[PDB]
């Protein structure tokens, strides 16, 4: 790679690594739309397995940008319309608190207050309705954002339903085989179990649980060269041959409710580039703006999403307009601020 980006890079993450204790870590820098890749440390420290670029890391919630996006595409194909009440695919929903809730609510938290976790003792079908029936809503639709897996995790479930795929056959199909994402799973096969690192808490190798609707709000594992590839994909969505997920990704980056200097589009997230870095809590209920038409994607945006699992942390943050990105994976969960913050010095230096 170019020094200038060997330089910034191992000057901002090799701290960032021992400050955090991070056991294992990949970068790449999207440049000039060209990705440039680092590791350091162990996929499993028991093992010595060390990172590569072909290691497979828990993203959390940046399974939401995929979400998003997947959503988009069934948008795009005349499936589903985010104006549509969550009761045209979901009869059952009779309870009258969903009279007034959209598609666009629910993959945006924007419903009413939605938890931000579905039960753990929600495991089945009906145990689903049941919770969704009985939720009580704080508050009117489309006034207030809480970031919420009961929200995004119910959009993305719906989402598929007309196609008649599940959710994992849908994502396969309609996003990553055609992104040539073929190191991304929503259910690690056994014939890549060698490459999934072991997430770090409290010192424990774990893996996320199980969980309703995990695959639909955090369950994507992935490589750092095909979440580099995705990235590239949201940079230039205009390149992409399949008309309906270059829709898909325009839809996603469109800004649909605004909340500081933060604006809310499916999965991704984004703020007006050049961003302060200082604009860049368990539960945090924020009065939403509406943006009456959404806005499409725009260029110059700072888009971004953090994700985390018991054992992994994850942040991706891209700015089309600079044909500039950055992934950043670790097997340990460590604090959002830092991630953002070694994100920043590294992209503002190259831009
Ligand atoms: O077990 C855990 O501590 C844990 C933490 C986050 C998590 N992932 S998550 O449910 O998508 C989430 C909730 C709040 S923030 C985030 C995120 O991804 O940034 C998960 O599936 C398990």
């Amino acid at each position: 790679a170019p020094q200038q980006i060997n330089d910034i890079v191992h000057r901002t993450i090799t701290p960032l690594i021992e400050q955090q204790k991070i056991p294992g870590m990949a970068v790449a820098v999207i440049y000039q739309g060209k990705p440039y890749y680092f590791t350091w440390g162990y996929a499993d420290i028991a093992k010595k397995q060390p990172v590569t670029q072909q290691t497979l890391f828990e993203l959390g919630s940046v399974s939401k940008t995929f979400t998003g996006v997947l959503g988009g595409d069934a948008i795009a194909r005349g499936e589903i319309k985010l104006s549509d009440p969550t009761t045209k695919y979901w009869p059952e929903l009779t309870a009258k608190q969903w009279n007034g809730i959209t598609l666009l609510h629910l993959a945006t938290y924007t419903a009413g207050g939605l938890p931000l976790q579905v039960p753990d003792e929600v495991k089945s079908s009906s145990d689903l309705l049941r919770f969704y029936q009985n939720w009580q809503p704080a508050w009117a639709p489309g006034t207030q954002r809480l970031y919420a897996n009961s929200s995004i995790g119910l959009f993305g479930a719906l989402a598929v339903k007309p196609s008649g795929l599940s959710f994992e056959q849908a994502m396969q199909t309609r996003v990553f085989q055609p992104l040539k994402l073929n190191h991304t799973w929503i259910n690690v096969p056994p014939a890549e179990e060698k490459n999934y690192a072991w997430g770090y808490r409290e010192g424990k190798a774990v893996h996320v649980s199980p969980g309703a609707l995990d695959a639909e709000a955090y369950g994507v594992k992935s490589t750092i060269e095909d979440m580099a590839r995705w990235v590239q994909s949201n940079l230039k969505p205009l390149d992409i041959n399949e008309k309906t997920l270059q829709q898909g990704i325009q839809l996603a980056q469109s800004r649909y409710w605004q909340t500081g200097d933060m604006y809310q589009g499916l999965g991704w997230e984004m703020l007006d580039w050049p961003v302060n870095p200082d604009s860049i809590i368990a539960l945090a209920a924020r009065p939403v703006k509406a943006i009456t038409p959404p806005t499409p994607a725009v260029r110059a945006s700072w888009v971004h999403k953090t994700g985390a699992t018991g054992g992994f942390g994850s942040y991706v943050a891209f700015i089309p307009e600079k044909e500039l990105g950055i992934v950043m994976l670790a097997n340990k969960n460590y604090p959002n601020p830092a991630r953002v913050d070694a994100a920043w010095q590294i992209l503002n230096a190259l831009q």
